[PDB]
């Protein structure tokens, strides 16, 4: 499948959800994209003007895109594979309550899922793994990717540099 042809790729925050502040917001993304980077030869790296590789972008309900998001809870977030134009963007359902830790739809795990697809990764059937179609919470400071994630991020793009 189509993947990035680049290892050094930038992100922006195209706009920020009022349910965290913006450090917050900014970590839980950061920290994200840090799960995929620790695995593979990938960069990334966060800018505040020109075009980005990836746009964060929160929205609710019809967007633009042909497809609309649904209302709190159902999805709660999606984003494109690589490829031209949107291709790359992920963006989180702002009718959902985001959160740093578990009182709400949590960002970091979220955002976590999202940069999989993102980097051209697909659902896992394994209960364990954070590309598994459905979201539950799991402590920030204990998790960990799985053995599947791994090998699927490393099929596409290797594994860390020498
Ligand atoms: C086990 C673990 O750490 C974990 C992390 C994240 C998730 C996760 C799965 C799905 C979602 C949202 C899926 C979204 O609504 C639509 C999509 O992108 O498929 C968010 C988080 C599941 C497990
Ligand atoms: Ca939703
Ligand atoms: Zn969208
Ligand atoms: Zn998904």
């Amino acid at each position: 499948g189509p993947v990035w042809r680049k290892h050094y790729i930038t992100y922006r925050i195209n706009n920020y959800t009022p349910d965290m502040n913006r450090e917050d917001v900014d970590y839980a993304i950061r920290k994200a994209f840090q799960v995929w980077s620790n695995v593979t030869p990938l960069k990334f790296s966060k800018i505040n003007t020109g075009m980005a590789d990836i746009l964060v972008v929160f929205a609710r309900g019809a967007h633009g895109d042909f497809h609309a998001f649904d209302g709190k809870g159902g999805i709660l977030a999606h984003a494109f594979g690589p490829g031209s134009g949107i291709g790359g963007d992920a963006h989180f359902d702002e009718d959902e309550f985001w959160t740093t830790h578990s009182g709400g739809t949590n960002l970091f795990l979220t955002a976590v899922h999202e940069i999989g697809h993102s980097l051209g990764l697909g659902h896992s059937s394994d209960p364990k793994a954070v590309m598994f179609p459905t979201y539950k919470y799991v402590d920030i400071n204990t998790f960990r990717l799985s053995a599947d994630d791994i090998r699927g991020i490393q099929s596409l793009y290797g594994d860390p540099k020498e």
